[PDB]
C-alpha cells in the first residue's frame, strides 16, 4: 500500500483528464493511491506555500516556472528527478527545456509544455464590428473606439487582467528598446523613470481609448474567474491575451457559435525582438521529502509518457514536449495545425524571440503591485507619474527581498 497525494491547478476540463488519467494509473497499480488535490489558479500557490513551510506539501506536484526561485533557490527545494530517472523517462524531453527547470545541477521539475500569451479573439463579436484583428498596436488601441461606438460602451475588443496587461506593455517596451525588463545582476528594474512613465501611460492611453475594461468597471462584476464572467461569456469581452497552455479554459465557456481564434502578434516596425513571455508552462515536480519518490515517478512517468496517461490527457496543459506523446496526439488527430492553441504557439515560435524573461518578473508581489498600481490610476488617487515613481521604487524593493 502505496499512498500518494498529487495537486494540480487548471480548469473543470484539466481536472475532468485528470481525474481520468488517475483512475486509469491506480487501475494499472492496485497498490498506489493517490489522493488529488485541484484548484483553479487563484489561491493555488498560497495554498502550497503555506503546505511547503510546514512540510506538508504532495508527493507529486504541478508547479510553475516562477517558483522555482521561491521554494528552490538553490534547487533543493523539490527532489532531484535524477534521482528517478529508472522510473521517469528523462530521454523524452529536450536537454534544453530541461535547463529550464534545473537549479543548481539539481532537476526540478518536468516541463510539460512551453507557453507564451498570444492574442485571441472571439470571432463572432469582432464580425459584429466589422474589424479585422490588429496587425498593429495602433490598430490594437484604435479597435476599442470603433467597438464602443460601433457595438456600444459594454463591448470593448479584449479584456485584460492586471497580470495579463503587465505581460502586454512589457512585451511593447522590449519591441521598442530591445532591453530586458529585470536587471539580474543588480537585482532591480532595467527600464528609466521616464521608461516607466511611458509603460504607466500606455495602460492608461488603452483604458482611456477603450481597448479593455479599466479595473473599475471589471470590479463592477463581482468577483468571479474572468472566463466564468457575463462579458465574457456574452461575448461582449471580445479576446485575452492568453497562454496557448490553458486557452480551453477560456474557449470553452463562449457561447456558440462563437470560437476563441488566434489572432495576429502585433509588432513595431524595427522590432529586433517580439518582447515574448515564453517559457514552461508548467512542470510536474516530487516532494523533497516524500517518502515514495520511485511511485511518484511512476505516477509523472504515466501521465507524461504512457500511451494510456498521454490520452487521457490530451491537449488541457498544452502540446507536450515528450517526444512520444506529442507523436502520438499527433498520430491520433488530437494535434491538428489548425487548433489555435497549436497554431498560437508555432505562429509565436516564428516570431523573433531571443529576449529570455527573468522568473523575477513574474514575482507574485510583482505581479499584485502591478494590480495595486493601475488600479491607483484608475480610482483616481496616483496620478500616471507618481504611479510610475510608486512602481519603480516599491517593485524595486520585493525584487532584492525576491533576488535574496
Ligand atoms: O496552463 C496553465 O494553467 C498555466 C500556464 C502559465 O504558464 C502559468 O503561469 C499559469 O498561469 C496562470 C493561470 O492558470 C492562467 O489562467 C492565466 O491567468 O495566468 C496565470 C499566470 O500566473 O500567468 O497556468
Amino acid at each position: 500500500e502505496v499512498n500518494l497525494r498529487m495537486s494540480w491547478w487548471g480548469g473543470n476540463g484539466r481536472h475532468q483528464v485528470t481525474l481520468k488519467a488517475l483512475e486509469e494509473f491506480h487501475k494499472q497499480h492496485p497498490n498506489i493511491n493517490v489522493k488529488a488535490e485541484y484548484t483553479g489558479w487563484d489561491g493555488h500557490l498560497s495554498r502550497l506555500t503555506t503546505q511547503i513551510a510546514g512540510g506538508t506539501e504532495p508527493d507529486v506536484m504541478q508547479t510553475n516556472w516562477n517558483w522555482l526561485p521561491i521554494f528552490s533557490k538553490d534547487g533543493t527545494g523539490f527532489y532531484n528527478l535524477f534521482s528517478v530517472k529508472e522510473q521517469l523517462d528523462l530521454a523524452q524531453f529536450d536537454p534544453k527545456e530541461l535547463q529550464q527547470t534545473t537549479v543548481n545541477g539539481k532537476l526540478n521539475g518536468i516541463p510539460i509544455s512551453v507557453t507564451a500569451r498570444i492574442f485571441y479573439f472571439n470571432d463572432a463579436t469582432w464580425a459584429k464590428a466589422g474589424l479585422e484583428y490588429p496587425k498593429t498596436w495602433d490598430e490594437l488601441l484604435a479597435a476599442g473606439k470603433v467597438f464602443k461606438e460601433k457595438l456600444g460602451d459594454q463591448y470593448y475588443p479584449v479584456v485584460l487582467e492586471h497580470q495579463d496587461t503587465l505581460a502586454l506593455i512589457r512585451s511593447y517596451m522590449t519591441q521598442k528598446y530591445n532591453i530586458p525588463t529585470i536587471d539580474e545582476a543588480n537585482k532591480k528594474f532595467a527600464y528609466s523613470p521616464e521608461q516607466w512613465v511611458e509603460f504607466f501611460t500606455m495602460y492608461k492611453t488603452m483604458v482611456d481609448n477603450h481597448v479593455m475594461p479599466s479595473t473599475k468597471y471589471y470590479a463592477s462584476f463581482g468577483k468571479s474567474n474572468m472566463y466564468e464572467m457575463k462579458p465574457w461569456i456574452n461575448g461582449e469581452w471580445a479576446g485575452t491575451y492568453m497562454w496557448n497552455s490553458t486557452i480551453t479554459k477560456y474557449s470553452d465557456n463562449l457561447t456558440k457559435p462563437a470560437k476563441l481564434v488566434l489572432g495576429p502578434y502585433p509588432m513595431l516596425p524595427g522590432a529586433k525582438d517580439a518582447g515574448l513571455f515564453f517559457k514552461p508552462a508548467q512542470m510536474l515536480s516530487i516532494g523533497k521529502s516524500t517518502k515514495h519518490p520511485q511511485e511518484s515517478a511512476m505516477l509523472i512517468n504515466f501521465l507524461l509518457n504512457s500511451k494510456e496517461g498521454v490520452e487521457a490527457l490530451g491537449l488541457e496543459r498544452g502540446v507536450p514536449l515528450s517526444a512520444t506523446a506529442v507523436t502520438q496526439l499527433r498520430a491520433s488527430g488530437v494535434i491538428k495545425d489548425e487548433d489555435p492553441s497549436v497554431a498560437g504557439l508555432n505562429m509565436a515560435l516564428e516570431l523573433p524571440h531571443k529576449m529570455t524573461t527573468s522568473p523575477y518578473f513574474d514575482d507574485p508581489q510583482i505581479v499584485s503591485l502591478f494590480g495595486d498600481a493601475i488600479q491607483y490610476i484608475d480610482y483616481g488617487q496616483k496620478t500616471v507619474q507618481e504611479t510610475a515613481e510608486y512602481f519603480n521604487k516599491q517593485g524595486d524593493r520585493i525584487l532584492k527581498r525576491a533576488m535574496r
